[PDB]
């Protein structure tokens, strides 16, 4: 079989598509080709294309150029809509690239943002699926959002009662996805539109697994009110993640090698994440006062060398206790290391999966997208994370609170209890993605669905 997987422009959307491609190719002998939509501008992932042009197995990458869209955006236009327009205007280029395909794919594939390709899948009459690369809960939200639109008048964020998704958990108004923060903003309309677009596909892949969200998945499958909207299968195929590159002369890993087991706290706010000047200074102090060992991936604050935004003397005072790394670090290789025993994270789903597959517990610190609905899940339901009393996005987290949180996770028995839960999650994830595992079984049902359309 041939499948073509379509990726959106940023690295954060490319890598998950690659991991899916690699998984299918290796474990299911299905020839794959990734149509990666590029920015045709920044292109800080186009060099990764060069790096990947070298070891292709299947694993055939086709770059697709975008246009310059500065004419359709404005300082105030938000990222969600940005992505939406980029693809929207890339549509013709996709149409052309699939035409002039050497062997036709037999099956199309869309990332959350590349849903507007459905048109060109129906033309040429090819099997079409979407990849929702985070929680089942957020999927349920997206789909049922079209109903909420009509049921609620006024702004979601001001409600005194939680939002009740048929079958799934109750969503507290504060923990809503970014699109639902303001209904007057175009991203909201795009969001509800996305929710509707999902249902039009022949099936929806989700990088979770049954044991993680049993009720929510069962709701998607069987809840009457929801099934009035959905009407097609769901495929929990996760948790999928990057492979480890057992690394040699990386000084972070060499530092970590000199530390004790589960004694280091990794701090990272994902690709793109940045704090305020005040928040960053309070964080810095928190880590110092904790007297705990850490690796801190730092970028400039939002509201240069990484010492002007840091407390004077910090680096010399924290020498031998912490390790401050600029912009990027090898997260997967860190998290897999024996000496890492905690993760202060923004709760991006890839970060979370990388942490849970490793049995590392977390300090949830949600910033954007659905990170608030993931933080909620991790802390409340799953019990593998702790969080500040008030959301960080609403109020400044001061040094005392931080230093406690870090203390509570890397010293106290409560911390160890949380860790033990994360290990259980790890094991359950392993059992799936294993032969006989529900997630593995989910692809086998996917491949069955694909072959059925071909005959
Ligand atoms: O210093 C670094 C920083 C990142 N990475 C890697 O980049 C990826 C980041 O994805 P992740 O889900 O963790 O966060 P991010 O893309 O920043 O945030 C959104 O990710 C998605 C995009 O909106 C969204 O689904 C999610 O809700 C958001 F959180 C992930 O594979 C990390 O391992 C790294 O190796 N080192
Ligand atoms: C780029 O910012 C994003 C925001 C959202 C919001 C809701 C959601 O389900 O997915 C997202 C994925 C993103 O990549």
């Amino acid at each position: 079989l041939h499948v073509a997987i379509v990726s959106s422009p940023g690295m954060g959307h490319l890598i998950p598509v690659l991991v899916l491609g690699n998984r299918l190719a290796t474990h299911h002998n299905i020839k794959i080709t990734i149509l990666a939509i590029t920015t045709t501008s920044s292109s800080a992932e186009t060099e990764f294309l060069k790096k990947t042009t070298l070891t292709n197995e299947t694993i055939e990458i086709i770059p697709v150029p975008s246009v310059d869209i500065s004419h359709l955006i404005n300082s105030s236009t938000k990222i969600f809509t940005q992505l939406r327009l980029l693809v929207r205007e890339a549509l013709p280029k996709i149409h052309s690239t699939i035409a002039s395909m050497t062997h036709r794919p037999d099956a199309l594939i869309v990332d959350i943002f590349c849903t507007q390709i459905l048109p060109i899948a129906e033309e040429f009459n090819i099997s079409k699926y979407t990849y929702h690369p985070t929680t089942a809960w957020t999927l349920a939200l997206a789909i049922y959002c079209q109903v909420f639109d009509k049921e609620i008048e006024g702004e979601y964020v001001e409600l005194k009662e939680p939002l009740k998704i048929p079958g799934c958990k109750a969503l507290r108004p504060d923990d809503v996805v970014d699109p639902l923060l303001d209904r007057s903003d175009q991203q909201y309309e795009e969001y509800v539109k996305l929710g509707k677009e999902y249902t039009d596909f022949d099936g929806i892949l989700i990088n979770t697994w049954e044991d993680l969200e049993p009720e929510t998945i069962n709701a998607l499958r069987y809840n009457e009110k929801l099934r009035l909207l959905l009407k097609v299968p769901v495929f929990p195929i996760g948790p999928l993640r990057r492979k480890v590159e057992t690394t040699l002369n990386d000084e972070v890993i060499q530092w970590l090698d000199k530390q004790n087991n589960e004694s280091v706290l990794f701090v990272s706010f994902g690709s793109g994440g940045t704090l305020s000047t005040k928040q960053m200074t309070e964080l810095a102090w928190g880590l110092e006062l904790s007297q705990q060992k850490f690796v801190w991936v730092v970028r400039p604050p939002s509201d240069r060398d990484m010492s002007e935004y840091l407390p004077e003397g910090f680096l010399t005072r924290t020498k031998d206790m912490g390790l401050v790394v600029p912009m990027w670090a090898n997260q997967v290789e860190i998290l897999s290391h024996s000496s890492v025993g905690g993760f202060l994270t923004h709760c991006g789903w890839n970060s979370t999966v990388e942490s849970l597959t490793n049995g590392v517990p977390m300090i949830a610190w949600p910033l954007h997208a659905e990170q608030k609905m993931n933080a909620a899940m991790l802390t409340e339901e799953l019990g593998v994370a702790i969080r500040p009393a008030v959301l960080p996005t609403k109020k400044l987290v001061k040094r005392e609170e931080i230093q406690g949180m870090v203390r509570i996770l890397m010293q106290t028995k409560e911390g160890k209890r949380i860790k033990e839960k994360a290990k259980k999650l790890k094991k359950s994830a392993e059992n799936a993605l294993s032969d006989g595992g529900s997630s593995y079984n989910s692809i086998c049902e996917l491949v069955k669905d694909i072959r059925s359309r071909e005959l």
